[PDB]
C-alpha cells in the first residue's frame, strides 16, 4: 500500500506535509472547504484486489487553529472535527491511484499564515493477508497563502 501527494512519489508510512489553497478572504461565521482529494491518492501495490487495503482515518485527528470547530468529511461520511472516533474503512485494491475521498470544513488580521500545519490528520492502513502489515500515515496540512478575516 502507498500513497503520494499531488502526483510524487511513493509513501508508505509516516508524516508528509500536503499544502493546500485556501480562501485568502474569509469573514466572521464564514466555513472553509479544504478537499484534500485533489492532493491526496492512495494504490494498492500489488492491484487485482489480491491483498486488500483498508484505510481508515483515526480518532484524535485534529486541527493544530487548536480552538476552532469542523467537520471532516471521509468516504460517505461527514464526521465531527477534530475526531474523537475511528472512521469508516475505505477498502482499495487497485493499483490506479485513489484520490482520498477526504475533505475537512473549518469554521474559524491574518488568522491562518501560509507555511503553518492547520491540520493534522492520522491514517491507519491494515490489508488482508498475513498480518496486513500495518502502517501509519499522517497528513499535515499546510497553506499555501494566508487567510485574512
Ligand atoms: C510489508 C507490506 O507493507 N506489504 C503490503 C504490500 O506492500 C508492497 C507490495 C509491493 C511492493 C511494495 C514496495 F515496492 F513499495 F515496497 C510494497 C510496500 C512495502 C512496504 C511499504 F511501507 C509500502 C509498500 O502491498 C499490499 C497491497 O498494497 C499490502 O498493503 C501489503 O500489506
Amino acid at each position: 500500500f502507498s500513497c503520494n501527494v499531488d502526483g510524487g512519489s511513493s509513501i508508505g508510512a509516516g508524516t508528509t506535509s500536503v499544502y493546500v489553497n485556501l480562501d485568502p478572504v474569509i469573514q466572521p461565521g464564514q466555513n472553509l472547504v479544504v478537499d484534500l482529494s485533489q492532493h491526496i491518492s492512495c494504490w494498492n501495490d500489488y492491484g487485482g484486489w489480491y491483498d486488500t487495503d483498508h484505510i481508515n482515518l483515526v480518532q484524535g485527528s485534529a486541527f493544530a487553529l487548536q480552538s476552532y470547530k469542523g467537520s471532516l468529511y471521509w468516504n460517505n461520511v461527514t464526521y465531527p472535527f477534530p475526531l474523537t472516533t475511528n472512521t469508516n474503512v475505505l477498502d482499495i485494491g487497485d493499483k490506479t491511484p485513489m484520490p482520498l475521498p477526504l475533505k475537512l470544513y473549518i469554521t474559524p488580521g491574518v488568522v491562518i499564515k501560509a507555511g503553518e500545519v492547520i491540520a493534522r490528520i492520522h491514517m491507519y492502513k491494515i490489508a488482508t493477508l498475513g498480518s496486513g502489515n500495518p502502517r501509519n500515515f499522517t497528513w499535515n496540512i499546510i497553506s499555501n497563502n494566508s487567510v485574512v478575516m
